[PDB]
């Protein structure tokens, strides 16, 4: 069947089909994916004024962040469910193109927002110490739009042209090393003059950021991560990436800025907690 | 018909069908559910200022919990509607599999949420003596965690394989038990160095949490409670389950956030 | 055809279908319904700080109510739009299955959240004299939800077994009666030792109270209020309870918070 | 093709159906009208503290309005998209009986909250003289009840029985010319003993009011507004309605509740 | 197929169809369209109390359009996923009438809210000079309304008659240099009186403001931007231009009001 440039998930879903519990399994973290982010958002707005006024902007864009994560995660949740519709004959779930083929790429756009907030939001906690404020974000800025613009064209080709996927999201990967590396200066800079606990704090938010931000492009190559016509590229790996993307998702965005309020507060003069 | 690791829900109304009364109860028990959690998110928004500033945390976590609730039972309320379709020949309501299979899998995950933010939010309101905060959290987060994780497999095989079932729900117990466990220690500790007052609202909220959360455990066997087609293993068993589930859901964190509250409120200098 | 234990509005929507009035006039009382809830929502969150804190609690009850009643009473909406589906041939809306049989049960599950909470607000702005807050409290809810639970139970067969419909009928009345004695004795200790405004505003309360809350039992026998195969056996005795339980609701829930709400403001 | 006692919209769907325009434009309008509200609520809430408190009741009663328009502005776009749908054939917009038929009584049963609330909050920023509060309260919501219940059984007429259409129009417009009549002394009285600065704003209230509730009748009216057969007895007609209504709605509500706000500031200490 | 005065969307979507990439990216372009407004809404909320009180009408005004765009962008996403349906035979997604024809005419009705309260909330940020407030604000709502209008009824015609498109959008433009002259003063005298910082940021909203408003007649050209049978006559054109809108509805609003925002801070005591 022609499905073009469409995400793996939409080959599995026309050919072998999906069984009751990777069907039922993707839809339900996907739903955990966006109760998390309208969660993250209440929590974020109710614990604003536990911080000195300095740091409350950190608390805005988390809720920002919340705002993005919840209307795409929940979007995403909706193109699953339309997009694979039961066979009662085999008892699996198919591809129903009536409701669009799925793709992951709702998420990256997304990103466009997500990633320059969390990057920046860190700016408003920590104080940088050599680097330059405006220099910092403007890398953050562009070598986030480039990741993630990379990125999004390479998916639409993880099927169709395997040359492409690997080409762009090598050049994706280029950028997320710069990240990587900028947020590295950050944290250090962050650590000097605070507190060992607000330090101790850094060094958590800089792990957090490292595995959760790693996560993406193992979730970009998941369906390939066990090589050609491997056990991932299947419904076990359409699981395996939603349930990466909802763990990363969680991590980078909800844990991370639970983190940096933490942080927040033991840097606050009047608040101790 | 070929329904593979689906819920029983689904053979009831695959061979059976649902009866008005069946369908239209699952949906109104789901319904009320759902509109509780909204309901009940207000509610503690509105009363965070009622409490000392040290405990409002507590608050918080009951609304985070309350968004969680909603969305998932708003979203179990519409798989159930979209899952049974009403048969005009026969007049009950039998699987509509264009509408997906209906799967309980959906409130498990989001006990991801409930279950560490509940057992948390009490450690924002009693004062540990012995036990290390940061200890009883990894012990709550890490227990709960296997205990969801463990049975929502085991829920997958409810029909399509007993022994995996009972095996994963056996496992999952355990995990439970530990949970019990520390809360226990958790609410004598914290019934130390408080008024009457506080200790007496402890011990409600100690019995409240034993039934409530002893109620999930019996959901997941409710089919079977009556033992192989037994009277469960029906509609009368599909009705059992959801009002079971939307009894726990309301006593576990709707009412239970309110107990805390009051506890905060007793434990306040204001 | 064979609707079984079905609401009648399914029996009259399958056999003489509805009218373009009666469909839509069932369908814009429902709007209005959930609209009223919503906007009741927004005033009293909004008019919380006109009181004094120990009175701020029945605002937030309130509020509570209106956000249970504008679910239900959308959904409810959503339900009736669901479920009759015009037919071209004869130009009226006859039942449509594939959007489930309508049932008003939705709305007596949603009272296990009303009926409480909207016996108990009152305990926040009246102080008892004889009467314990706890056991009051207790009668309310229990009766109260013995009361919604017969009463959902009964009116499954209001069609299929009308002698059931008026047994459970019957038990629901009794635990009314006893709410309405109950609700009495705490208008009455509210009374005494308050302004003779305060006191004004408690006898409005009682009135709206006793009107508004037999409605609902109104509602329950609308069907049947005009005999077999009367008047009101038809698209225009449909029309008639859903125009009763939207009065109610208005007149229960927002009206009675709204009086609640003043009451507390003359207390300050 | 019997639609029975049904608004002419459907009657123009079923015959000649709906040009693009037609179909687009009423559908854009009616989305605009639920957007105002919804921003409307917001400004109306986060403008509270921009008065006393005593004025701040009238805050609170233009975002009930806001909730109800919303609501009511929202699920009557749905309404106009689900009612009639694109022939491939023809390329117009037909009667989708699936739907349900189109019908302007949801608006209707929804100012039974808008009237009353909207002739209420004035009652919160002025000064009555002569006229008692709760009077001028109980004639406002009496009559604004009375107008819309007999106007709200007059539009279900408006093709299958254009006599009732007519007659429960007249009735209505009684009860609207009263709510006129009242209104105009509250306007005289409420100017009584403030700035110049906060007549001015009553003189432009009165102005809007007059215009923005005027408009409704006309909305009743706008099929036959050019005779039988006439030139908006078609999609342009039903154009018309749609826009009339979404116009006076922004008036009548939203512009209605800034100038409240705006005197509210002048009154303010 | 008969489409009438339909947008271009629709005859590449009923002729040749759209790719996965084209119909996937502009369902993607949409959804962060609207996500960025309620991101936005949140944000213009929360920040409200970070200016003195005289300047929190521009947040509250920024909040405003933050709740049109989002509505309106989000009604927009769903009318694309509605209008054009996967065909499995060629694998493109085509048009679905019975989703209804896709039109961009939503977004410009909604452009009358935004439009004038972009241009308002300005005001009560700079410090007008020379030009009286009123003036402003009148000129601004005038022309800003008669762009709208002018191009509303222009973009209908962009496919069915080529030539009434042109001219209504030579008669928008017009109102449109008309606002830019306006709003060229605005930005002068605001600098008057206002630290060196203030007068950057201003200088920044002017050029934001120039280049982001403009992108909107160039997304309406857009079909024909590379003349007839051209390259953006095609899916490609049709991403193209919800970018654009897209690009210019995030400038001209979210990162416009970020500045507002920023101008008030340097402003504020
Ligand atoms: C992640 C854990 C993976 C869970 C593995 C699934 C359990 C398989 C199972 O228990 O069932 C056997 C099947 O019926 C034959
Ligand atoms: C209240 C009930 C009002 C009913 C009015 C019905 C009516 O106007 O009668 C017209 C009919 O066509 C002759
Ligand atoms: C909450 C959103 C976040 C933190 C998004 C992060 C995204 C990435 C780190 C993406 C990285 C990618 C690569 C390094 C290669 C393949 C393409 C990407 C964009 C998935
Ligand atoms: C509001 C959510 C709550 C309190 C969830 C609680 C969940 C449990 C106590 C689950 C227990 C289970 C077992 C002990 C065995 C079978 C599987 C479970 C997960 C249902
Ligand atoms: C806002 C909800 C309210 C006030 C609900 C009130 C419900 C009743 C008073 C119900 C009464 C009934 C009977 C007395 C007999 C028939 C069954 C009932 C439940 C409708
Ligand atoms: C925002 C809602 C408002 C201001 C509603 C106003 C409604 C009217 C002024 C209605 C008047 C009518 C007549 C005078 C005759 C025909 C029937 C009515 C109800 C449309
Ligand atoms: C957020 C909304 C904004 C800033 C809208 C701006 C709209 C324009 C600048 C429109 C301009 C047009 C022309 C100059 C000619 C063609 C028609 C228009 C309306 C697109
Ligand atoms: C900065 C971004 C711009 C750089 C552009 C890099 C382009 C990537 C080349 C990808 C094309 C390779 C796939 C074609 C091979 C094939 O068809 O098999
Ligand atoms: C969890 C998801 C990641 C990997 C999933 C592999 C387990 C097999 C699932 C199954 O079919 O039971
Ligand atoms: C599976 C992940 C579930 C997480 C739920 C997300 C919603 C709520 C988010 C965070 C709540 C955690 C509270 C942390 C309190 C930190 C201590 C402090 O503030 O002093
Ligand atoms: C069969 C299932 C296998 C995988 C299950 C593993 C899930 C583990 C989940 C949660 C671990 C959390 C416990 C420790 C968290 C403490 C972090 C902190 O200190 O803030
Ligand atoms: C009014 C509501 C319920 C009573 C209905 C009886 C009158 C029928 C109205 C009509 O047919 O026009
Ligand atoms: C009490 C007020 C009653 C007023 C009612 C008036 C409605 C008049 C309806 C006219 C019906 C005309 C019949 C016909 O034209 O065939
Ligand atoms: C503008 C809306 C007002 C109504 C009158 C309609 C004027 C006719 C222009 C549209 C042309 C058409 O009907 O296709
Ligand atoms: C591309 C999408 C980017 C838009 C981000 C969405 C929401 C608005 C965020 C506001 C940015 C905060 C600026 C911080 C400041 O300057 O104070
Ligand atoms: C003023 C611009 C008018 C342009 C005329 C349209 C040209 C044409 O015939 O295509
Ligand atoms: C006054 C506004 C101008 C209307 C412009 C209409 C021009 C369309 C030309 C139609 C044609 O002859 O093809
Ligand atoms: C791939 C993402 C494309 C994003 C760019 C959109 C601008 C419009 C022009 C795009 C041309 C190339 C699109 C394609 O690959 O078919
Ligand atoms: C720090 C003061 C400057 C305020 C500027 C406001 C910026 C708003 C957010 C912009 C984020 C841009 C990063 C992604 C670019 C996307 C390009 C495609
Ligand atoms: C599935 C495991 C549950 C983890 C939920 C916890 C989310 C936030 C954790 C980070 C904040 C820790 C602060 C402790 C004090
Ligand atoms: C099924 C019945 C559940 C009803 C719960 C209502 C919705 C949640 C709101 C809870 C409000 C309870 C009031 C507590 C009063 C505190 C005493 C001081
Ligand atoms: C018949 C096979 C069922 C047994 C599966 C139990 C899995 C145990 C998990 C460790
Ligand atoms: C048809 C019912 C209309 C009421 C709905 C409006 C929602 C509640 C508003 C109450 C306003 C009353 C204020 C009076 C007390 C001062
Ligand atoms: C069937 C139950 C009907 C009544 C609802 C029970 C009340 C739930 C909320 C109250 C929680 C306890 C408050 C004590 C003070
Ligand atoms: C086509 C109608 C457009 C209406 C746009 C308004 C949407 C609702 C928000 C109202 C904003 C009012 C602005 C006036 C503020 C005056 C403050 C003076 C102090
Ligand atoms: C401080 C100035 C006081 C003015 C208050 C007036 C309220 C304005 C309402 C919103 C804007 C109205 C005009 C919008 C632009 C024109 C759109 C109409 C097209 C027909
Ligand atoms: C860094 C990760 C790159 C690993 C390269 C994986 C090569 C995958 O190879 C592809 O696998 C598909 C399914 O498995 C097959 O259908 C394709 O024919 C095959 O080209
Ligand atoms: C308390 C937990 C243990 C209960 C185990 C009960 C065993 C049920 O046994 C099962 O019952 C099904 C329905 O009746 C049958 O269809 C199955 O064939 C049968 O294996
Ligand atoms: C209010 C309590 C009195 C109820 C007694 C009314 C008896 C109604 O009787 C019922 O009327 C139905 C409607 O016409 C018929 O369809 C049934 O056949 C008939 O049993
Ligand atoms: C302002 C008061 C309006 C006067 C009544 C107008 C009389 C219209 O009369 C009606 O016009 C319809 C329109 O096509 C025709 O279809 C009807 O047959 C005709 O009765
Ligand atoms: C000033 C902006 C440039 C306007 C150039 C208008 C020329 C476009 O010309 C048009 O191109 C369409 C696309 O193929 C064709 O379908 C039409 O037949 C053709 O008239
Ligand atoms: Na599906
Ligand atoms: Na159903
Ligand atoms: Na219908
Ligand atoms: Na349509
Ligand atoms: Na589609």
């Amino acid at each position: 069947q022609e499905l073009g440039n469409a995400n793996f998930e939409n080959f599995i879903g026309a050919t072998e089909g999906f069984s009751e519990i990777a069907y039922q399994f993707t839809s339900h973290i996907l739903t955990l994916g966006y109760a998390v982010m309208l969660a993250g958002l209440l929590y974020f707005i109710l614990t604003i004024k536990n911080v000195d006024k300095k740091f409350q902007m950190s608390n805005i864009l988390s809720a920002v962040v919340m705002v993005s994560a919840f209307l795409l995660l929940y979007a995403q949740a909706q193109n699953w469910t339309s997009s694979f519709t039961f066979n009662e004959e085999v008892g699996r779930y198919f591809l129903d193109p009536s409701g669009d083929l799925f793709n992951n790429g709702y998420r990256y756009l997304a990103w466009l927002i997500d990633v320059p907030m969390l990057l920046f939001q860190i700016l408003f906690v920590v104080s940088l110490t050599t680097s330059k404020f405006s220099s910092v974000r403007n890398q953050f800025w562009f070598s986030g739009a480039m990741m993630i613009i990379t990125g999004y064209i390479g998916q639409f080709y993880e099927v169709s042209n395997l040359t492409a996927f690997l080409v762009w999201g090598a050049i994706s990967s280029a950028f997320f090393f710069h990240i990587l590396w900028v947020m590295k200066k950050v944290i250090n800079e962050g650590k000097e003059g605070i507190s060992p606990a607000g330090q101790k704090i850094l060094s958590n938010i800089w792990i957090l950021f490292l595995i959760s931000w790693t996560l993406y492009p193992g979730a970009y190559l998941m369906p390939y991560l066990t090589g050609v016509d491997g056990f991932l590229y299947s419904e076990d790996g359409v699981m395996a990436r939603q349930l990466v993307y909802t763990i990363a998702d969680v991590s980078s965005k909800v844990i991370y800025g639970v983190l940096l309020g933490n942080l927040a507060i033991t840097l606050s003069k009047n608040k101790e907690l």
